[PDB]
């Protein structure tokens, strides 16, 4: 708990936070937890190589409809 | 050691969390920081993450529309 999290992403925001209304999202988002995606605040799969990086074991949120 | 997740669930290779907006509320806040103590939902523990890091993350909000 001394590193950031986030190193690149919107870094003049001082805290980044994303609303989204569930009526305008489509069968389903894909969110990145993990602050690496080129598409954030979507999920791109770059999670995977962070991981495999660091050994650290972090993924997506998924909103989908039933 | 340059992980982004330190403690959270550390026997899952991969931590996914998936939701039906059917089961949400009128607001759900998702944690983006993994440092919370309800993940995968946030509970203000970003802030002290940012203060001790200087980073700039926080959550995600799904809600319905006004
Ligand atoms: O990691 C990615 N996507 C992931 S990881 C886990 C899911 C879960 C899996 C099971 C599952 C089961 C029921 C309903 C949704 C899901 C989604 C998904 C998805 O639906 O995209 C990814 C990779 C490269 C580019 C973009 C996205
Ligand atoms: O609604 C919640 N949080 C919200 S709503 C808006 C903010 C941000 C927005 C950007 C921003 C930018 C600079 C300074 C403050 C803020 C506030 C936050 C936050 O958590 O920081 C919530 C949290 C936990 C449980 C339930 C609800
Ligand atoms: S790109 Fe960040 S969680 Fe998938
Ligand atoms: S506790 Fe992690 S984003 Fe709020």
């Amino acid at each position: 708990n001394k590193a950031m999290i986030n190193l690149h992403i919107q870094k003049d925001n001082p805290k980044i936070v994303h609303a989204f209304d569930m009526e305008d999202l489509g069968d389903k988002a894909v969110y990145c937890r993990c602050w690496r995606s080129k598409k954030f605040p979507f999920c791109d799969g770059a999670h995977t190589k962070h991981n495999e990086e660091t050994g650290d074991n972090v993924g997506p949120l998924i909103i989908k409809k039933k």
